[PDB]
């Protein structure tokens, strides 16, 4: 169906003194955050997007989309400086059971055939993630010795959106919460309740999270070549 | 102090036919294999590449080489489809005794400095390894449904090169194959071994393997970076 997307400010890059958010930094001009939000704001399925914010930069995201046009209903909630406590507090401002999505701010090259996917993943089954497969070795290291490789065959590095039914990732966030468990994404938290499973959407490489200078360096390239001929 | 690298033309992209491989894309007019050549034949203490290549490709690597001049001894040699036997072979190749370094082809960013570290430590303790931190979440996958997440806080992305004691990496070499272990990277063949231990440097985000056209994409904008300013 249609769905509302959470958006949390947190959890995109080091935290900088306020007004000097990574997502405020300039690509083609416009801030990280406003290629994101363009997405969301664009895609017909989109209901309403919960950016959630430190509420020291509140005035400073208030004029930064009153700057631009929007044709979406975007609400500013304030949230913690924890990525998994600002998107529970995300998830409170969801009025009705449906379809959610939990995107990093800092990933504005999502498209909308992912989102299409991962949205009929999470309908059927209840909770949907991007991801891609693992390119690279990798291993455990206790200071700067090896402990261990991962065993390679079947891993993926996981990527946002990820799509949930309303009340199960509620549901998710309340137990971790109670137990005082930290989760670097939403399906983890998912992926430890009793019936909890999840489900994968293979995305695309391109879908990079911005928190560096060499970030944006490879993101100016993406956005200069998608213009273009593809090579296969 | 002074070295030979080993460099495999296997498993540095998908099969391409006779004359196509993928460390022939020209970046910025010159192959990829090209610029990894650079940073070896420019160090002061490389003192032969061995660059281990398919035989359908002798002619085309012998016609590369003969349009690039190199003030480094290069020695063509003939390997195998796999990755691990290939560098086996070429490791084969070293006259003697010393450090030896195994590096991908299709990573051609590489600094001498991060070089000299990983000989330092490997003169040191035997074993050491180019890595960075792992960002993303990881999550091992069955059928496009998660099983679980990776503990993130000790996960660490392995690039190369990877250097060694010429006799403890010959050694790890043998036992493996005596035994049919094929692993992924060289370290993971002197971590089976008993006893076997492998040291991390950390490395740089901008070290990517070069396997795709969106590869290619990122790789220009660090080429077309690398001369200027760069915030930390």
């Amino acid at each position: 169906m249609s769905y509302d997307v959470v958006i949390p400010a947190a959890g995109q890059g080091k935290r900088m003194k306020a007004g000097r958010n990574k997502l405020f930094i300039e690509l083609k001009g416009d801030p990280v955050i406003i290629h994101t939000l363009r997405v969301f704001d664009s895609h017909r399925q989109c209901d309403k997007i919960i950016l959630v914010i430190n509420e020291q930069e509140r005035e400073h995201f208030q004029q930064l989309l009153s700057d631009y046009p929007f044709q979406t209903s975007i609400e500013l909630v304030a949230g913690g400086d924890e990525r998994q406590h600002s998107v529970y507090k995300g998830l409170k401002a969801v009025k009705q059971e449906k379809i959610v999505l939990v995107h990093d701010g800092a990933r504005p090259f999502i498209k909308h055939e992912q989102i299409d996917e991962l949205i009929a993943e999470a309908e059927q089954t209840g909770a949907a993630i991007l991801a891609v497969p693992v390119k690279d070795t990798i291993k455990r290291v206790q200071d700067l010795q090896v402990s261990e490789t991962i065993e390679r065959s079947s891993l993926w590095a996981v990527q946002t959106p990820q799509a949930f039914r309303l009340s199960l990732l509620m549901k998710a966030h309340a137990e971790a919460e109670r137990k005082g468990f930290l989760g670097t994404d939403d399906a983890s938290l998912v992926e430890q309740m009793e019936g909890g499973s999840v489900r994968v959407v293979e995305g695309s490489y391109t879908n990079i999270k911005l928190t560096t200078p060499d970030d944006l360096t490879s993101a100016e390239a993406i956005m200069e070549s998608e213009s273009g001929n593809k090579h296969v």
